[PDB]
């Protein structure tokens, strides 16, 4: 079959100039996430409770109201857990959707089921409702450029539901929305009409957020496929930085740090990677010290970490699509 | 209810009198279905060949133009073979997508990949190409009762493609069409909005018609679980011969002989057995004497058995449906 | 390399005579059982329910109130279902535990759940009261042999727990406790202090009973490797016969008919099967007219046919153990 | 081209006269084979034993001893059982290696493990000591016709290795010779410097004799795919009988009666079934009385059974190959 | 609610002041353990072994003098290896074994089989014979305290046999006794009378001590959900040297090093993890200079090292009690 | 089963004197490998293209002009691929082919299958050209040497065919040499005539060389098990250094430095390390800068870094098998 799941290994970015940069981060604010799009997403949200509901329809809402040409698809499927059978929904936005090539931002929008504990409730906010806000941002802040699209290539979002175990983490309770999402991909024919490629073949890379929101994170190289466009990432971060674009940030403790973490950690990824996915897993290592404690919340978060990384990912979007 | 798929285990027909089995007798004719449903069929058709692209329209069409509500879905998936990766497509015709029960009837639509040996071009008119047509003329002949429907249950007709071996039959090589609808089936809420239950769960029972159109065939009961349903079938057939309203047929040369065998023969009714699913196998055993030669063709069906059938099934699903 | 594991392959029986066969004919009690060991039974006892702890009470007080020296084991597990995680309880129930080879009865002692269709119940008087209770009036009627075993052989009983699917017949829905069981005699030493034999490896032959009670019952002969003591059966079951020890019996319509089946049916020797464990399968084919409906009670089941078996089968555990 | 595997499905015999039937019949010495092929084989030979050694190398010095071009080959491997590691050596001998197909006849070679009970010796006469010298006394039979092979189509012959389970039959514990052939022919390129097709493809029909020798053997026809081939048995059974060229034969006792199965009987055959190979299985249902006993000796054999059965099989092998 | 197993997640210790680290030091005798725990276990184990039953029988003796109220159980199984069938037995001692939940500490008490290179005998001193010797001298030296206990939570000491591979290690050849372990747990209701909660749940951290008694070990950070548990161990580490309660201790070669390591190592914690139990992993990277050589015995273990390691361990074990 | 595999345990390396230590930094010519080694593979060679074949030949015709006396063996087999069935090639030279021991030196000779972007033609010079002529260079520079064996241990040398996915890295999609011949080794019983013990047991160490040919290599420590043979490397490096036998070399800029890496990095070890095989594995972290780019070409090479490890590689084979 034709080759061009081939062009992904070659594709280069087309770097922005200094002025460019300063635009960027006066297109993006923080403090608009933090009301529109991140606060109403701080609930009670497990699979199957009104929260889930409720929170699909304002992911849905905000991006409705843009003008760029987003076609959404609810992928919404049975699976078996150890509580029973239940139902969960992936949300898909996608420009574009005949492209054969996409670029592929990713987050897991469910929150992990507990009990009232100490009369608490668990909302998850650097798990993963901060990484959620930050993509609903991006979409904003260039809907401008992002519309100037009606290398054949385009952007895609996925929300996944179910990426927390119910019970006990193993295999079969943990990633319910992103094994079937992968499989499901992996056997449907793309572009629409051909014989001997797939959805799968189509990702150009995976960009994964997890546990983003915590101040001084670390963020390691996990994979050698992808390790030219992590080091992209230190590049872009650095020259915002001597441009003093960003905030109470410092060059002694940066985000991107360049020592190899080694082994990996279990995620939505999985599944798209022993398939043959490249991957860029922003998750850090370690893992915020609130991790699955009833103070992950709206007071420990960290309004000028957050702002940068919108500010560098913004631009990262924007090269790598040549735009 | 939850609940709700314990009703298959119950239902019971509504058996039809003896002005009405005449009514329907006289209502289909085997020599519409040979010149508009059966002859455009008798084509070179494998796996992503042109004819399956015809074969495929042709269905279509003819169903297009009925009365009753059929929608019609398609179910277009890449799997691998013994020669790299291909296409398939199943078809699927439903009456009321959303009653929780259908009752449902299959064949393959699949001619299987040969060389031209002798110059001759094999077409499979028994394997399967008369089945499609006696699903296509059954709709025909009860458009009128069956629009109808505008005890919550109504009809569907499978068209599986792929299920010949591609070069040696193995379970990799082998029902690619019936494997993918079924774990489709298996993980989709039915339904739709909820959340113990799947679309396989509201199968009320699977009848597969495969190698069908040679004189003197002879079907055995294959299953204990639907043992009772085949029993009508040889009372249906018991009541046409003493009517007087079948043809060159006696009842010491009967289709349904309560015999055994009473052991198993693969099938696209295997993936939906093993996950529970009952089972009215109609495939003789022994196979036709032109089982996979060149001889398989329109010469050497018989007109009268195909009729005869035709009779004692559209009596059943009337039955069957409590219409 | 040791070495008894290959005794039971030449096991002879030691056959009765007339006056023998006579004796055991009136020693068993048709009435006794039926209100002392059925009717306490034919009550709701799925998995979990307060029927299902009733029926295990029942069955270890008849056991205790005999004289021989029965050791009773509750083997209690854990397992997920479509419903959740449920706990389960085999009831065991063997003469002489420390013996290298038994011989064993066995059946399921769970009934089906059901909702309450046309505010009735369903009880499973054929599946499987009556084999439960058949059990009970051998142990009864044969005791004073019995307790002369203080060849290293003697007798085993299994209740099992879980044999019928929660909401749909898979591998991972049914027979639970023989899954379980089978697992567990594999990797369990026997006799006590062995190094290279197993618990499984002591089952001289598996005899399942199920799905008995009906009038007619058809028993096929399924398997070559136990093949003779089916062979026993038949020629038990004609010379009773042929003393008038029978009642309501003709030859012309014997239990024991000789006809191979060749496949399986899905029970609970299947997981012993599997591991070479020699099966004599006690299950009719066709299934009993009632099978899973709420005419499954008392009223439709045969006296006489039943307190033949009871007979037939007495003779052939007598000639099993020389006894 | 390639391609050549469908040439199976085609294939026909070249049936000859009765005068070349008589002669034939006049060809084979069933005290010859007897003496010099059945009786060295009568002994203790289970694997890694001895007499599988002296087994071995009596089979290969009968073949090397005729004129036709007999290619020698010996399948050496290492494999895991009850006992720890142990070492297997299938014997395959072929004529014409090159040639694309071949016809292919076997057995197995090996004896059971067991001790010396009641201070006898297990030798396993039916199974399959008879098959073995059938085999042999088949290419003698018949060497001066063979000779002349120099369709592209020829003979194969196969004796196998570790059929019998050591301790308990299981998946791992059962079939290890024919296990490990059928892996290693379906990853072989055959034929030489071919880059799609595979040994296991030129395997035109496996013809599988399985313990006989005994009086009176009934033969299935287990499956749809090789009945065709069966009925050719059948036919040539009632041919040589009317020629009165049989012994103490009778037709209402012939060996092939059409009935038929029903599912299925573990052999050495399941590896190759399974993987799409034709197989002709020539075991009887049911089983020799003498089935596992130390009674399984030469003194139970029926000698005019075997010589009947020597003439037809040579008579279908002749046709098969057009000599 | 049947949602106890979320109470490990949120688990925090009880942090001793300076006077009760000080009791804790004077209260542990390494020349005690020395001579009393440790040396009888310098001898020949592998399992089936004369010294197996003798390791054995000191460890149940060593335990059974002491005040506190151990519940010893022997899980004594068959399993497949490469030297055939063989038997293993692990050795649970539980304090309040109906607690829901249990603080466990483990290690291996088998030593790998070898031949006797150059007439000497492996004995395993760091594998993991000094292992063992530390939790028999915690048991000890805190048993006044363990007595309290008669916050549902207790203590429980596993010692697994079957760790090492007999032959090549392969997922069938090691970790013999913990696999079969953690499965029988998995499947074992937990609190008795439990409906869906099984022991495997009860685990409130695994503590897996392995490969110890050599100078200068670094103990690496191995996983994310227990991380926040390694800082309690350095933070120990730290106050015992600042109080002057080590012995030849640098704080520039502390063992606790929060420096982290991707990649696991196989050892008896892997059949849990897979199931989701959170484990704290003690064994050092690089592991000794002696490794499954001759020169793992005695006089190549450092003395002091031991001895600071028994004061950390038994501080975390009475912080995570809190008595 | 012999004890002799655990000889690899105890083995111990013959440390070369200064002065040996310059007659090997004499004797290899890095300018002779590069003209007569190398450049004859710098073509197109993926699976089954007339380069694949040329470059069999190239390897083979440089081994066969040498005094040592290499058996070599070509292994052929076929296999499934996302564009059909494929026959495939490794390439094996042993010394002493009966020996019970040998260690392995190895790498993969194929080229990744990639169309002609922007008119290039991928050579892959490091990935992996390279290592190819420094096996060819090794043998030769030490021809001498090796032929003094005519301690049971020699050496291998192991080229591998099918490495590179076709079109997506999985575990059906790629290692096809590796994952072929593992299986086979570990089925063949070693040495000739052995009953308990197979060619997979004597593979002492597998050194694996992949993705060299850059500068500044640093090359991490991937495995506690083998260890010791990488600190033999970093050791071997640094007293080349001191003795000035090396060129454009530093000691800040180390090839083997302290550094330890989680794990896998998937390549051809990966089939054998789940067999027990020890591996030391020579690939770089990060992978070089022009990986699976057409600048992976002769160009971008650097002389000096590749004449120093063939140095360093030369020493440990002698020190290895003490010579
Ligand atoms: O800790 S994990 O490796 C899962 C695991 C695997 C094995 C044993 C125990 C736990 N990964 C993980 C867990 C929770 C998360 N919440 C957001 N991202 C998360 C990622
Ligand atoms: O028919 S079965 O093969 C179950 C089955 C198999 C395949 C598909 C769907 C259902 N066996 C069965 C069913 C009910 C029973 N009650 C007592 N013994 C029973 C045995
Ligand atoms: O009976 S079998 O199906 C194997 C089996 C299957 C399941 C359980 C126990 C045994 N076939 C078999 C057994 C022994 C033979 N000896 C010569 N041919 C033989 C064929
Ligand atoms: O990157 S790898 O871990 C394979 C992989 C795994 C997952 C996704 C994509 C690719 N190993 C690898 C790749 C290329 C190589 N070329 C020479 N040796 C190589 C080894
Ligand atoms: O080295 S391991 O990762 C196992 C292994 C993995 C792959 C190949 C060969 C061996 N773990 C191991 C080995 C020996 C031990 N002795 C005590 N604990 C031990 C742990
Ligand atoms: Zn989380
Ligand atoms: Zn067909
Ligand atoms: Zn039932
Ligand atoms: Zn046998
Ligand atoms: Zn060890
Ligand atoms: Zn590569």
């Amino acid at each position: 079959a034709s080759a061009w799941p081939e062009e992904k290994n070659y594709h280069q970015p087309a770097i922005l100039n200094s002025s460019a940069l300063r635009q960027i981060a006066e297109g993006t604010s923080i403090s608009e996430m933090w009301q529109n799009d991140l606060q109403p997403l701080l609930i009670e949200r497990y699979p199957g409770s009104p929260g889930s509901y409720a929170a699909r329809q304002h992911i849905m809402q905000r991006i409705q109201r843009l003008q760029a040409d987003w076609v959404l698809e609810i992928d919404t499927f049975l699976s078996q857990t150890p509580y029973g059978y239940r139902s969960f929904s992936n949300i898909i936005s996608t420009l574009n959707p005949t492209a054969k090539r996409h670029l592929v931002l990713a987050c897991h929008y469910d929150s992990k089921y507990f009990s009232h504990w100490n009369n608490r409730v668990f909302v998850g906010a650097t798990d993963s409702a901060v990484p959620c806000a930050m993509m609903l941002e991006l979409a904003r802040a260039l809907d401008k450029k992002l519309l100037s699209l009606k290398p054949d290539l385009s952007l895609q979002l996925i929300f996944f539901d179910g990426e927390e175990a119910f019970l006990h983490w193993s295999p079969q309770d943990s990633l319910y929305g992103s094994r079937h999402l992968a499989a499901k991909m992996a056997s449907t024919p793309h572009p629409p009409g051909a014989r001997g490629t797939s959805q799968l073949h189509g990702m150009d890379l995976l960009v994964l957020l997890d546990l983003i929101g915590a101040p001084n994170p670390t963020f390691p190289n996990f994979f050698p496929n992808s390790a030219r466009w992590f080091e992209r990432l230190q590049a872009i971060e650095h020259e915002l930085h001597e441009l003093g674009l960003l905030k109470d940030h410092s060059l002694e403790g940066r985000y991107f740090q360049n020592y190899s973490y080694g082994g990996v950690i279990q995620d939505d990824h999985i599944p798209f990677l022993r398939r043959g996915v490249p991957v860029l897993h922003l998750i850090p290592s370690p893992f915020p010290e609130v991790w699955h404690t009833m103070d992950d919340n709206e007071e420990n978060l960290d309004e000028s970490t957050i702002d940068n990384l919108n500010k560098i990912l913004q631009v990262f979007v924007l090269e790598y699509l040549h735009l």
